[PDB]
C-alpha cells in the first residue's frame, strides 16, 4: 500500500527457472497488493509517450469534430466527458477507445457481429500511434499471461490459448480538473477481461482496492452482482503514485472467476484533481468467441467473453448510437 512492488518482464517467457520464480512473485504480488508495476524499456516508454501526446493533440480539437468520430457497428471513437455512466453516474473523462480495428470487408462485420467494424480514427497519425502502442502493450500481456500460468503451476500456454486474435482494447482518457463540489472521475469498478495494463501521467488520481481479508467480492459477470460502485466510499484505496517508466497490471473479470477468485478482479476508481489528467489503459482480453473455464473446479459454468464485453458495454452506454443498432438489430440476442 505504501510502496507498489515493481518488476522487469523478460523479452521471451519460455518456463524455465526464473520465468516460474517470476510468475510466483507476480500472483503474491496481485494477492497482496491487488496490481503491481512493470519496468518500461526505451521503446515501450517512447510509445507510451507517443500516445499521450497524441491524446493530448486530439482533445485540443473542436467538439464537433471529436462527437463526430462514433460508429454504430464498434463502440470504437470518442466519448464525452459526462456521457459514459457507471453506477448509473456520469464518468467525466473524455474517452477515445480503440478495439479492434475491422474493415467492413471483415467476415464478422459483413455477418453483422456486435460490436464488430472500423474504428472511426481522426487521423492516420493518431491511428498509427495507438497502434503501435497496443501492438507494444499486446506483446506485455502475452508475456505476463505466461507467466500468470506457470506461477500457478499450470500449462504455460493456458491463458494465451484463448488470447489469439484476442479482443484486445484500450482506453484514451483525459480527465479535467475538479470543482469545488465535483472530484468523481469514473466511480468504483473492475474491468471484463484477463488483465489491464495502465499507463498514466505525472498528475495523479487513479486508486485501486487491494484484497481484503473476509471481504466477500462481487462477480461482475453475473447478474445482479454488479461491481459498479461498490466499496467507493470505504478503505482501503491504495493511490496509484505516478512512477516515472512503469505501467501497472491488475487482473480482470475473466481471470477472477478462472481462477476461482484466487486473483480477484482489480476495483479501481478515479478521482479528478487540480490539472487536467492523461491516462490511458489497455485491456489484453480473449477471442471475442472464447469461453472461459474454471481452472481449479473438475463445472459447468463458463463464460462467453464477447458476451460479457456487449453486456458490459451496452450498460456504460445506454443511448450510443452503437447500442441503438444492437437493439434495432438484435445482434446481442443473435450472438
Ligand atoms: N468500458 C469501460 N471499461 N468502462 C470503465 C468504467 C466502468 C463502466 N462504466 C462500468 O459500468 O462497468
Ligand atoms: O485513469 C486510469 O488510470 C484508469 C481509468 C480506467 O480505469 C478505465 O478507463 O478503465
Ligand atoms: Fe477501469
Amino acid at each position: 500500500m505504501t510502496n507498489l512492488q515493481t518488476f522487469e518482464l523478460p523479452t521471451e517467457v519460455t518456463g524455465c527457472a526464473a520465468d516460474i520464480s517470476l510468475g510466483r512473485a507476480l500472483i503474491q504480488a496481485w494477492q497482496k497488493d491487488g496490481i503491481f508495476q512493470i519496468k518500461t524499456d526505451s521503446e515501450q516508454d517512447r510509445k507510451t509517450q507517443e500516445a499521450m501526446a497524441a491524446s493530448k493533440q486530439f482533445c485540443k480539437e473542436p467538439l464537433t469534430f471529436k462527437s463526430s468520430c462514433v460508429s454504430d457497428l464498434t463502440y470504437s471513437g470518442y466519448v464525452a466527458s459526462g456521457e459514459e455512466v457507471t453506477a448509473g453516474k456520469p464518468d467525466f473523462p473524455e474517452i477515445f477507445t480503440v478495439c479492434k480495428d475491422l474493415s467492413v470487408g471483415d467476415q464478422r462485420v459483413k455477418a453483422g457481429w456486435p460490436c464488430h467494424g472500423p474504428v472511426p480514427w481522426p487521423n492516420n497519425t493518431y491511428q498509427k500511434s495507438m497502434k503501435t502502442f497496443m501492438e507494444e502493450l499486446g506483446l506485455a500481456g502475452e508475456r505476463l499471461l505466461k507467466l500468470t500460468a506457470l506461477g500457478f503451476e499450470l500449462p504455460i500456454n493456458t491463458f494465451t490459448d484463448l488470447t489469439r486474435d484476442g479482443w484486445h482494447h484500450m482506453r484514451v482518457l483525459r480527465f479535467p480538473p475538479q470543482t469545488s463540489t465535483l472530484s468523481r472521475g469514473i466511480g468504483a469498478h473492475t474491468e471484463y477481461g484477463l488483465l489491464v495494463i495502465a499507463a498514466q501521467d505525472d498528475v495523479g488520481g487513479l486508486y485501486i482496492r487491494p484484497p481484503v481479508e473476509g471481504e466477500k467480492r462481487n462477480r461482475n459477470w453475473l447478474p445482479g452482482e454488479s461491481s459498479a460502485g461498490m466499496f467507493e466510499h470505504d478503505e482501503p484505496w491504495t493511490f496509484v503514485t505516478p512512477t516515472p517508466g512503469v505501467w501497472t497490471v491488475f487482473p480482470g473479470d475473466i481471470l477472477q472467476f478462472m481462477t476461482g477468485g484466487q486473483l480477484l478482479s482489480t476495483p479501481h476508481k478515479v478521482k479528478l484533481n487540480t490539472r487536467e489528467r492523461f491516462a490511458c489503459a489497455y485491456f489484453h482480453e480473449p477471442n471475442f468467441e472464447a469461453s472461459a473455464y474454471p481452472l481449479f473446479e473438475p463445472a459447468n459454468e463458463r463464460i462467453h467473453y464477447g458476451e460479457h464485453f456487449t453486456n458490459m458495454f451496452m450498460r456504460c452506454y445506454p443511448d450510443r448510437i452503437t447500442t441503438q443498432r444492437i437493439n434495432k438489430e438484435n445482434r446481442l440476442a443473435h450472438l
